[PDB]
RNA sequence: UGCGGAUCACCCA
RNA sequence: UGCGGAUCACCCA
RNA sequence: UGCGGAUCACCCA
RNA sequence: UGCGGAUCACCCA
């Protein structure tokens, strides 16, 4: 085993589906980033730390590009026209247990789930209300 | 078309599941919260706001309590060690469509899917290896 | 010929063992716990480096947790009250062959082989006398 | 009793056994060595201590030279080509009860056993991978 | 999946072959070292690093070394007469996609064929002529 | 007989092929172009010089361009979008025979065989994980 | 306290 | 610590 | 940045 | 000497 392994990060059904790999741990940081130039990658990097006595924290960063091509100096460079990006930071106490740390899984996963306020408002540009 | 409603946050497949109820509006921060005393509550806090120019950011804050040897309506102390924090920043950039905004959806949803080297990590008390 | 795997770390006779697995590798330290919450786990941690350019030196850290009247998955508290430390270091000259390194991990096993005076007096709360 | 016995520090099936004896006391540090002249011996040093209110460290040390023969203005002695040096503490809270040092003395022995990562890295001059 | 695996530097049919095997991966930097007495092993290191905003660079880094032992006094040990010294730094502009990473590669792998200008030059003390 | 011949760096099949032909052998520094316009060419230059008292080093450079149609006003010139710069510095000592040598070279064979670590790495536009 | 160092019951931060 | 910011493993209070 | 040096992740202009 | 930078036989400490 080892969990440092390539997932489908944007599904589409089998057709256009990002997938991301393993491409960096350096400094203890774990970084994924799939087919493209590093311009136009999707990057995904994810990092633990004992962030005190009692507390464990992990820090997920994740970058969706919109892919471009741009003309710099009358030559075609692939770019990225912007990027979005993902931030989060998940503090665990040290005595949570294996089943309670599925259940902060769950919450993340039940949280983005499709048809729930969150996710809704998001996907329309609108806040909720 | 209101979306602040009531929502599964952690589904255990109908027996078990833990719902979470519209419970404050103050700033236009909405909030849900579980059937609890609030120190061990679920809850769920979101806010959208143009923090920039060129972008508008998302935050999500979860708090999700320590189950194992808990004291249903009881006192435990320290709050540290029996709640667990999860901070979530969404930046995107003004020019992102209802498409994008969709696929940035997707992605979040998959970096948390089961099976995947993030949530998988989290749920067994590792990091990356 | 990968060696970072799961090993029994207190063998019991089948019955009662306690098996600790991979769990982190940033910075080139591996890690090693024991399925339990990170407050009660077994863990294991080991690096490699060039202390100088006459030495090599192995850092192996274990921490045990105090099992008589645990509660498994609880809070208890102080931390130092219910855990034990273990500090190895291991300096090997730059001149040893593979031949010289097995002699000095036999050594390592014979001074804590049971029945031998080091391994005796810690099991019984003693010193030497 | 007296657990101040002489054993076998490396074990080669009764023939070129390293057998290491009671040698000095002074200054509350237990020491042994092998059968040699001071300059080619194997030194193993053990010392417990009552390093704060609640905790017990045991300071052990194991030395293991690489003999050889130098000749120094003319002369031939039995000298050192380099050694090998073990450091390790060990902290025991003073709660732990005698069955919870077992745990600990089983732990270390697991963990330099024959055939797991520790042993297997360091008697092939590598790190875990 | 994991890249910082062991592998062949030297090829010599099935036997004569010289492995070499992770070691350290601390600060970004990778480490390879062949079996044996640290004194005469081979080196490999490998590290990337963004040089600047358009550029990311390799910094590899491999020694050969010469197979000796040393005596002074009449102790002998284990050295390398000397060494070869193996410098390499490989930049990529960010808008490399894999398709260009691949072609870069070929040509690495192509300039060190064996027959052509530069690994015969190198092979037989000589220079280009 | 000489060396400093036409070669194949970049192997592609039978056709695709690019192929590197002598240019210039002034001041000890030989280089390689490939065909067609120079400012899309493909770039080989080695020299090899006493660099101290014991040893002699190469300095091997080699330039894999990105090409391109530049157009400016209206007027189109065949450019290079970028460059991956190749930089290589190999130190010999004076000592190595054409025996050492030629290990040398299987050792920088070996280093970029497919498949191995680090040219995978490159070829896939990561570091070591 | 140090996954700081050593010629190893000493030295350093 | 911030429901502070970013060109996103960095910056600010 | 050096077709600058090394005992090779350091040092020099 | 740099796991220092480059538009790459140059430039920096």
């Amino acid at each position: 085993a080892s969990n440092f392994t390539q997932f489908v990060l944007v599904d589409n059904g089998g057709t256009g589906d990002v997938t991301v790999a393993p491409s960096n741990f350096a400094n203890g940081v774990a970084e994924w980033i799939s087919s493209n130039s590093r311009s136009q990658a999707y990057k995904v990097t994810c990092s633990v730390r004992q962030s005190s006595a009692q507390n464990r924290k992990y820090t997920i960063k994740v970058e969706v590009p919109k892919v471009a091509t741009q003309t710099v100096g009358g030559v075609e460079l692939p770019v990225a026209a912007w990027r979005s990006y993902l931030n989060m930071e998940l503090t665990i106490p040290i005595f949570a247990t294996n089943s309670d740390c599925e259940l902060i899984v769950k919450a993340m996963q039940g949280l983005l789930k499709d048809g729930n306020p969150i996710p809704s408002a998001i996907a329309a540009n609108s806040g909720i209300y």
